[PDB]
């Protein structure tokens, strides 16, 4: 499925996202943006043989298993497929115990490099919400 902008930011908003480890919403929506142009079904190969999986492309070498990614941990305890349903449910589940590791939003390349230090708000604006 391929979110709309204010769609998404509802929808990520009743997940709890919203403020989640201090990161406003708009930091959610613009990193969703640039990773998958907003696409549940998006995936990516990475060098290492790792893929990367939805809408918050998450990485199948620590947090979930696609049975191809030798030697990889499954820390959030699903199957990768999970990942890129039309229902954000596992991809937010994911991404709060990713953004809780240590390194805060810095795990998701695209936000350091196009969001972070930018206005962030320009993302929810004009939503109902």
């Amino acid at each position: 499925k391929v979110f709309g902008r204010c769609e998404l930011a509802a929808a990520m908003k009743r997940h709890g996202l919203d403020n989640y480890r201090g990161y406003s919403l708009g930091n959610w929506v613009c990193a969703a943006k640039f990773e998958s142009n907003f696409n549940t079904q998006a995936t990516n190969r990475n060098t290492d043989g790792s893929t990367d999986y939805g809408i918050l492309q998450i990485n199948s070498r620590w947090w979930c298993n696609d049975g191809r990614t030798p030697g990889s941990r499954n820390l959030c305890n699903i199957p990768c497929s999970a990942l890129l349903s039309s229902d954000i449910t596992a991809s937010v589940n994911c991404a709060k115990k990713i953004v809780s590791d240590g390194n805060g939003m810095n795990a998701w390349v695209a936000w350091r490099n196009r969001c972070k230090g930018t206005d962030v708000q320009a993302w929810i604006r004009g939503c109902r919400l």
